[PDB]
């Protein structure tokens, strides 16, 4: 297991524009196109992202290209974030994957509501961290996925991803 395989499990792979769990137009491996309810705006974003007229459809290679960009951008974002970087840098590699996964899903803004969880993670109070993480819209809206990511934070193993 690694961050790619982990996020591939969590996000799936769809080659046509679809709506994510929040109802937002998305494609590939959880590549968010737009929060606009306007399908044409999503199609425009898609074309801009791929560099061709896609007509709402991409190939596996294109999906994986966006995915690489998105994962890298998530990591680079964490590193530029004065609140996230020290916590991220305190973690071992497996727990860092949980961190990237969470940021990938909810964005840096999405995190940030997680001040108390971040402090517990930096403290390596893993069970307490895991309890705090589950007290969230995140967990309640996507529990099966959040459970996996939380188990990864709690254990620093890939047990939840088999
Ligand atoms: C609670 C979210 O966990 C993290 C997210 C981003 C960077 C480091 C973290 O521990």
């Amino acid at each position: 297991m690694n961050i790619f395989e982990m996020l591939r499990i969590d996000e799936g792979l769809r080659l046509k524009i679809y709506k994510d769990t929040e109802g937002y137009y998305t494609i590939g491996i959880g590549h968010l196109l737009t929060k606009s309810p306007d399908l044409n705006a999503a199609k425009s974003e898609l074309d801009k992202a791929i560099g061709r007229n896609c007509n709402g459809v991409i190939t596996k290679d294109e999906a994986e290209k966006l995915f690489n960009q998105d994962v890298d951008a998530a990591v680079r974002g964490i590193l530029r974030n004065a609140k996230l970087k020290p916590v991220y840098d305190s973690l071992d590699a497996v727990r860092r994957c949980a961190a990237i996964n969470q940021v990938f899903q909810m964005g840096e803004t999405g995190v940030a509501g997680f001040t108390n969880s971040l402090r517990m993670l930096q403290q390596k109070r893993w069970d307490e961290a895991a309890v705090n993480l589950a007290k969230s819209r995140w967990y309640n809206q996507t529990p099966d996925r959040a459970k996996r990511v939380i188990t990864t934070f709690r254990t620093g193993t890939w047990d939840a991803y088999k």
